[PDB]
């Protein structure tokens, strides 16, 4: 776990457990369920495969992608429900629900 | 200045001071006037916003919109919430009065 990151994942506090921040490097971080996750998130409701943020460059902004989940990601100011495979470019600071998951996208100084 | 059951905290980074409100007994209005008992002065917060009632110490707040412009978000489950429409506050549970995340926290 030695790559550099540009990016960073945070989740809120919940019934899930405690908060946490997940690093989020260049290129593809798929976030899923599976232990091997680029952003693991060991919860029943998530899928195995549940989304792809891709980062591409650090003046850029990351493209999330949902890869066809059980329970949806969406995003939520404005809210949206993100259709499988559209590529979403997030903002800095954009809130996400993977799930019933809050999460929140950071881009690193 | 009166004993608080309860407290809502603002997330910030972009949006404030990570400032907690306290939530007493009562009527507890959420709104960009400074003499609501949670006052955030923020644009796109209604003067009245929501209304955070705590009933007793024991029972769950219950969290209503006061028909604010930008809404109020729920997220057990993910809904705006109707005005008129009443929504019990878990321990922890997350919310968003406009664009504003907070947080919920019995003391």
């Amino acid at each position: 776990c030695n790559v550099e990151p540009v990016g960073r994942l945070h989740i809120f506090s919940g019934a899930h457990g405690p908060e946490k921040d997940f690093p989020l490097h260049l290129g593809k971080n798929v976030v899923g369920r599976m232990p091997d996750c680029s952003v693991a998130l060991p919860f029943p409701s998530i899928s195995k495969q549940h989304a792809e943020i891709e980062i591409l460059a650090w003046d850029k902004a990351p493209i999330l992608r949902d890869c066809g989940s059980l329970n949806g990601t969406q995003i939520l100011r404005p809210p949206k429900v993100l259709s499988p495979g559209v590529s979403h470019r997030l903002r800095d600071q954009e809130l996400i629900l993977f799930a019933d998951l809050l999460c929140q996208y950071h881009r690193l100084d």
